[PDB]
Order: C-alpha cells, then sequence, then structure tokens
C-alpha cells in the first residue's frame, strides 16, 4: 500500500507514534518519504546480505527475522513480511523499539541525513489530525 501524506501521519498518530521518544509526528511522517517514498512494500538489499523492509525500511540485521540474513537477531519477534502489510502495526510497533534503542531517529540513516533539523512540521502541514 502506498500512502499518503496525511493518511500515514494519521495511521501514525492511531497507533500513538506521535511524539514518542520525544519525536513529533511531522519527523515520522519525513523518515518515511525518505526511506519508503510511503510504500509498505519497499524493500532494499543491503551490501551486506540484509534487507531493509517497509515503510520505515526496518533492517533484518537486527529487528525482524527473513531466514536469510546469517547471524542476524530478531529483536522485534516478528518475520520480515509482516512489516510489508498494508496494516502499520507491526511496523510502528518496530520502530518503537528501534528508536528507542540509544541513538533516537538516527538510526535511521535517511531521517539523520535528510529530516534532522529540518522544517518536519511541514509533513503534516494541512492535515486534519
Ligand atoms: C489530492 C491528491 C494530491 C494531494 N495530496 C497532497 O496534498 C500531498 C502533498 C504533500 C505536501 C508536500 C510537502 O512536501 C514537503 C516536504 C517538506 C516539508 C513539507 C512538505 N509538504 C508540504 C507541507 C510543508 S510545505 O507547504 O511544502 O512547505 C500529498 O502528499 N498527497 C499524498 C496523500 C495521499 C492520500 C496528496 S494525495
Ligand atoms: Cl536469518
Ligand atoms: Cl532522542
Amino acid at each position: 500500500k502506498v500512502f499518503g501524506r496525511c493518511e500515514l501521519a494519521a495511521a501514525m498518530k492511531r497507533h500513538g507514534l506521535d511524539n514518542y521518544r520525544g519525536y513529533s509526528l511531522g519527523n515520522w511522517v519525513c523518515a518515511a518519504k525518505f526511506e519508503s517514498n510511503f510504500n509498505t512494500q519497499a524493500t532494499n538489499r543491503n551490501t551486506d546480505g540484509s534487507t531493509d523492509y517497509g515503510i520505515l525500511q526496518i533492517n533484518s540485521r537486527w529487528w525482524c527475522n527473513d531466514g536469510r540474513t546469517p547471524g542476524s537477531r530478531n529483536l522485534c519477534n516478528i518475520p520480515c513480511s509482516a512489516l510489508l502489510s498494508s496494516d502499520i502495526t507491526a511496523s510502528v510497533n518496530c520502530a518503537k523499539k528501534i528508536v528507542s534503542d540509544g541513538n533516537g531517529m538516527n538510526a535511521w540513516v535517511a531521517w539523520r541525513n535528510r529530516c534532522k533539523g529540518t522544517d518536519v512540521q511541514a509533513w503534516i502541514r494541512g492535515c486534519r489530525l
């Protein structure tokens, strides 16, 4: 599913992501924009063999199991496929664990490089929330 800007902001808020760990909704939406362009089915193979899945491109080396990432962990206790679903519940719950891991949203390289320090509020502007 390809979410719309405000549509995703609403789903994210509905799942308690807004202001989670101090990160405003704009930040999450911005990260989703540059990680998957809002496509829940987005995947990206990394040079190390791991793979990024979903709206927030959660990686398999630590967070989900895809059975093809030697020596990896599955800290979110979910098959990586669950991160590709129309329903973002799994992705949101896993993102919550990730952002609480110590480095905040910096865990999402694209967020640091393209959202961090920017006018992220712009990402939910005009949205009926
Ligand atoms: C009627 C359909 C097209 C209208 N519509 C929009 O208005 C949407 C437009 C998004 C707004 C553009 C935008 O890109 C940004 C980049 C950085 C910061 C904010 C951004 N915003 C707008 C708010 C801030 S600003 O006004 O561009 O400065 C949109 O994403 N989408 C996707 C939502 C699909 C449900 C749609 S549908
Ligand atoms: Cl594996
Ligand atoms: Cl933080």
